[PDB]
DNA sequence: TTTTGCCATGTAATTACCTAA
DNA sequence: ATTAGGTAATTACATGGCAAA
């Protein structure tokens, strides 16, 4: 498998922007996109998965 | 998947199940389908859609 | 000390089912 | 029928620190 690596700067702005809003817009999944150079799919997961720990902890 | 056709024999199997409880389950549908000569995942479909039918009311 | 030799974690990805159009 | 994005459960794997000669 192809595990994808998140930059220290990623992590954060994905971080910063999951506590002011823990539900990706389509807009919003987008920009992130532009931005952080990532794809839509793997922002996707990833709020995905944090709302889950969360969860679990 | 291609569109289906179920026969009556089969239709008033479904509608019977579906009334002793919404939800349909793995083995279960599994029973169903060598039963009703089915593709489970045809009768998975049926249920979601039956679900919301009945719902709407 | 050092070097080797394992594990246990965290997490990213993935699956199977959900309601809703 | 299909489709997207949600939850819950997983599985794969890249890692750090620990144990021991």
């Amino acid at each position: 498998r192809p595990r994808t690596a998140f930059s220290s700067e990623q992590l954060a702005r994905l971080k910063r922007e999951f506590n002011e809003n823990r539900y990706l817009t389509e807009r919003r999944r987008q920009q992130l996109s532009s931005e952080l150079g990532l794809n839509e799919a793997q922002i996707k997961i990833w709020f995905q998965n944090k709302r889950a720990k969360i969860k679990k902890s």
